[PDB]
Order: structure tokens, then sequence, then C-alpha cells
């Protein structure tokens, strides 16, 4: 037997997309359990029979993001095109380009929760270090392939490359300064990534 | 010299803070801490400092004016991946050798606009340097013209903020600290000087 759950499975959607909206234009501590029932329509009392906190609503919004830019670059390394090296990087780069440049409320709003929360941290850090460990063996197979020289370890190569594209990215969907504008960004870290994992 | 100006009890309130820094948050460090390090009871500690964040501050305009003279002299007195090593080796030698006040300063960023305006500030000076110099190499003939300058150099210099700090602070995932300076020089120059 499995429990489907429709309705209940619908609302909570609701609520998270009640929170994101909330989210882009004001921190989470501005806003109210009442202000997320509210927005999803139902009373307060019923909202705890979706999250405990708005701070669970919080930590859901973060999972679904970065679990939709996991699952999309895991579709990249299962259905490899017949492609050129920097179309490669540059549409795994994509990846994050574009699912997080989708969620800026919620990327600004998970990268202020990582000084206080230990779950988001490591929520994070469990999710770079896959990433860069996929960077690390695509280096290598281009290595192995003789497309790419044997220059640094790959795993430092793509740590770094992968903790510029955090930063850089984050700068360019907060709208720092310094940063790259968002229309040059993308264009930016692919130059990197490709003559640094291509060059000596 | 870099003595502070103040008196003995200004450099040993800077220095006691800098030295719990290592163990602990500001957070964790009372005023009272301070002033007995400098062998002074708590109010007179305030004719040094209005506050504990006020002697955070002065330690990391400390540190970031360190890294940019210690840059300022290299561009007075001059092989292609040495000149960018030695640039990048002045951030790692110069906060490196602060870990304890980068970590606090970084933490800081989220709540003190002197401290994320005094970052920015150094930043947005370090980048415009980096990016006189790609242009200096390009108009020479050494460097071919691929991104805007000023867009690559920005790039680069966040990865070293933050590859640096993640070496510093032990993060995971991290490049090892032995490591991390090859690691970024590669980098930067593979990314400066290929097409
Ligand atoms: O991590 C990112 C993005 C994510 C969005 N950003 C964030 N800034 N703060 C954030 N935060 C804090 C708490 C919650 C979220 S997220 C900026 C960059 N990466 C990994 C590196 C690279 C991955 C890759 C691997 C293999 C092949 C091609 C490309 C592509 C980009």
């Amino acid at each position: 037997r499995r429990t489907a759950r429709p309705s209940g499975d619908d609302r909570e959607l609701a609520i998270l997309a009640t929170a994101e909206n909330l989210l882009e234009d004001r921190p989470l501590a501005d806003i109210s359990v009442d202000d997320l029932a509210k927005g999803a329509g139902i009373s307060r009392p019923t909202f705890y029979f979706y999250f405990p906190s708005k701070e669970a609503v919080l930590l859901t919004l973060l999972d679904r993001v970065v679990n939709q830019a996991d699952m999309a670059l895991q579709t990249l390394a299962e259905n490899p095109a017949d492609t050129d090296r920097e179309n490669m990087w540059r549409t795994g780069i994509n990846v994050f380009f574009e699912t997080f440049g989708s969620h800026k409320a919620v990327t600004r709003a998970g990268q202020a929760a990582r000084a206080t929360s230990v779950e988001v941290a490591e929520l994070w850090s469990t999710f770079m270090q896959k990433w860069i460990a996929y960077t690390a063996a695509v280096i290598d197979a281009e290595r192995d392939r003789g497309a790419a020289p044997r220059t640094l370890p790959a795993h430092e190569l793509a740590t770094a490359l992968n903790l510029m594209n955090e930063r850089t990215l984050f700068a360019s969907f907060a709208g720092e300064q310094p940063s790259v504008p968002e229309a040059r960004v993308l264009d930016t870290l692919v130059h990197i990534w490709v003559t640094s994992i291509y060059g000596e």
C-alpha cells in the first residue's frame, strides 16, 4: 500500500510557493506563520499540519532548489551529446546559472541561513562535495582521452572552480559590488573553466 | 612603523582581541577580557574604543591595509607566471597570517555596514588593479583579448576570496592550504593568457 495525498501535497506546495514569493520582498525574520497560512489559503493552526516552523519551510525550499540543480546536472551526465568541450562545460555551469538564477530570493535566504543553521550549512556542503567530485571525474576523463593536460590534481582544480562559481554567481544574483553583470557571468565562468582545464 | 598609533594599552587591546578570536567568535569575547589583557578596568577601555566591534573593525582595517600596501609595494619594483604568483601570494600570506581576524571579519560582513563597505572597497580596488595589469599585458601583446578585462578580473578575485577563506577555515570542500596558491596561480595564468 502507498498513501497518495494529492490534497496535502498540493497545499504544502502552496505554502512553499507563498514563502518563496514573500522572500522576494522581505527576509525570513519579517515573515510570519500567519503570512504563510494566509498566503496558502489556510488557517494558522492548519499550517502546522504541513510544517512545524517557518524555518522548516525555508529548509524545504532549499532542498527543492538544490536537488533541482543536482538532478538537472545528473541528467546531463547520463545523456552526453556529440558536442565540443566548451559546450560541455557551459551546459553544466548553466544548470546552476538557470536553477539558482530563477530562485534568487530563496538563494539569498539560504546563503544568509548558512551561518545560523547547521542543516543548511551541511546541506550546501554535501552537494558542493558531490558536484566537485563530479567535475573532478569529467576532468580526469578528459585527461584519459588525451584532450586535457595533466596539470594540477583534478580534485583541487575542481574545488577552486566550483567555489568561484559559488561566490561569483551569487554576487551576480544578489547584485553585489563587485560583481560580473548577470548577462555576462556565464561566458566569464565558462572561459575560466575551459582555459584552466585545457591549458598549461 | 606598523605600531598602533595609541599607547601600549591600545596595542594590548588589539592583540588580546586578535589572540582570543583564535578559538572564540567575537560574541564570546567580553569587553572585560579585552580590558584585562591590557591591564585596565572595564570603563577605562572606552578611552580607547567605543565597543568590541570597533576593535574588530580596526583589526580588519589593519589586515586589509597590510595587504594593500604589500601589493602597492610590488607595483613599484618589478616572468609572467611568477608576477601573478607574487601578487596572489600577498593575500595568501597577509590573510594567512591573520586567520582569526579574517574569519571574524567574514562573519561580521552580514551584520556590520562598516565591515561590508570596508571589504567591498578594497575588493573593488584590487579588481581594478588586476584589470589594469591584464590590459597592459594585452597592449604589449602578451595576453589575448578574450573577456572584458574587468569581468575576468572580478571572477578571479572572487575565486581567491572564497577559495583562500575555505583553505584558512578548514572548510569542506577546500583546497589544502599547502596547495592553494599553486591552484589559484594556475587558474589565473591559464585564463589570462589562454584563448
Ligand atoms: O554552487 C554553484 C552555484 C550555485 C548557486 N550559487 C550560490 N551561492 N550561495 C548559495 N547558497 C548558500 C546556501 C544555499 C545556497 S548558492 C552560486 C553558484 N555551482 C557549483 C559549481 C559549478 C558546478 C558544475 C559541476 C560540474 C560541471 C559543471 C558545473 C556550477 C555552479
